[PDB]
């Protein structure tokens, strides 16, 4: 049913929480599709997850630019490398089965939870003190 449950460990600015929660929702939708052994749905949800991640990353990067965040370059490159990684993982889904979907899902969750807690956390105080919400 649910692979990832939201918790305070993932919390950041309120607007950012809406996007991270949406990503967690896509992860759980992809888990559900894998459990149902529905590969067409899994490929559809994976595509939609990737596309939303790109837009979430762009929203963060726009905050970094607007607010002259000193680690903008580093954090953008981290996002870019993960987009590249996600595009590589996507290729396996064409011939994959639900077990490939699960392995992929574990990689997605591991990256996202670490990224939110380790990298996204670094911009939070910086943006809060500048009035971002």
């Amino acid at each position: 049913d649910v692979l990832v449950k939201w918790s305070e460990d993932l919390a950041n600015l309120p607007s950012i929480d809406t996007q991270h929660k949406r990503l967690v929702d896509y992860i759980n939708d992809l888990y559900r599709a894998a459990r149902r052994r529905d590969m067409d749905k899994a490929r559809e949800v994976f595509d939609a997850l990737k596309n939303y991640a790109v837009e979430h990353f762009g929203y963060e990067e726009r905050l970094f630019a607007d607010y002259a965040y000193p680690e903008a370059t580093r954090h953008k490159e981290i996002h870019r490398r993960f987009v590249e990684t996600v595009l590589k993982w996507e290729k396996q889904l064409a011939a994959g089965d639900p077990e490939v979907v699960m392995t992929t899902l574990r990689g997605l969750v591991d990256w996202l939870v670490n990224h939110i807690m380790k990298e996204d956390k670094k911009y939070e105080a910086y943006l809060r003190e500048r009035g971002v919400s």
